[PDB]
């Protein structure tokens, strides 16, 4: 009620690094709010335009056994990996689609308690490891906040482990707006899922412990009104009343390779928009 529109125009794509090296890897991440719903809403149209080397999808709500045939319309992303809840129902779920086959693909974070909801794919490449995640929501009434804190700890320890061996890129819907600048209405959301002190602190703990850098915020430290999620309700997207919940977090060693971290604000198909990373590896 107190918010009107706040303008945000994502800056032009910077496709060369600070050292002059052209980007060699383009990764797009997108919480699609259901694979089938997204396809119906022409989500694949942005994918074809974006032409990433790797596409990471969250909330597919679909298992590897029941994928829509349309996913074959991505010939440039022929290596496709999917994780879904082990109860085999239609919720959560992540996907990773890649131009080249990774050296190894794994699922989950090595902890049975946290591996039953189809939330994580790990794809190891030559010079880096890519993780995509759909982090557990703290829930209406914060009924899942206690679980979320357990998840956060287990996830951080798992990622720290990976990073000790190879440079890490983590992407996906991390279900937290880190700082006040990361959502339109900080004051009124401090007791809501995605902006609790607990969740924000978990994010800070992740950055410190692994350690990892927030690619977007690294490049645009003072830029407000840059969001990746808007509730379907109340004309939130038209007014840009949103939250930045979707990130690319990078090992510090990858910062010299960082060209840009984009927010594709105008791409429709979900209640989240895509984010896109350019790296010169």
């Amino acid at each position: 009620a107190s918010e009107g529109p706040a303008l945000y125009e994502d800056p032009p794509d910077q496709k060369t690094s600070p050292s002059g090296k052209p980007a060699t890897l383009k990764i797009c991440s997108w919480n699609v709010d259901g694979l089938r719903a997204w396809i119906k809403k022409k989500g694949l149209d942005w994918v074809k335009e974006e032409a990433p080397d790797i596409l990471c999808l969250q909330e597919t709500k679909c298992s590897e056994n029941k994928l829509p045939a349309e996913l074959q319309e991505l010939p440039g992303l022929s290596h496709q990996y999917w994780s879904a809840p082990s109860d085999k129902e239609g919720y959560s779920g992540v996907g990773l689609l890649s131009r080249q086959a990774p050296l190894k693909v794994s699922y989950g974070i090595g902890d049975e308690e946290h591996d039953q909801e189809g939330r994580v794919i790990v794809a190891e490449f030559d010079s880096f490891v890519l993780v995509t995640a759909y982090v557990p929501n703290a829930g209406r009434g914060l009924v899942r906040l206690e679980y979320r804190q357990r998840w956060d700890e287990a996830f951080r320890k798992f990622l720290k482990g990976l990073a000790s061996r190879k440079p890490l890129v983590l992407c996906g819907d991390l279900n937290v707006a880190h700082e006040e600048i990361d959502l339109r209405n900080p004051k009124g959301n401090k007791k809501n899922a995605g902006f609790t002190p607990q969740e924000r602190q978990g994010f800070g703990e992740l950055l410190q412990a692994v350690p990892l850098a927030d690619s977007f915020r690294h490049l645009y430290p003072n830029t407000p009104y840059a969001y990746t999620f808007w509730t379907y309700m109340m004309n939130a997207r038209s007014k840009n009343v949103g939250w930045r919940l979707d990130y690319f977090l990078l090992s510090h060693s990858l910062l010299p390779a960082l060209c840009d971290s984009k927010i594709r604000s105008k791409a429709l198909g979900s209640d989240h928009c895509p984010i896109t990373l350019y790296l010169a590896l």
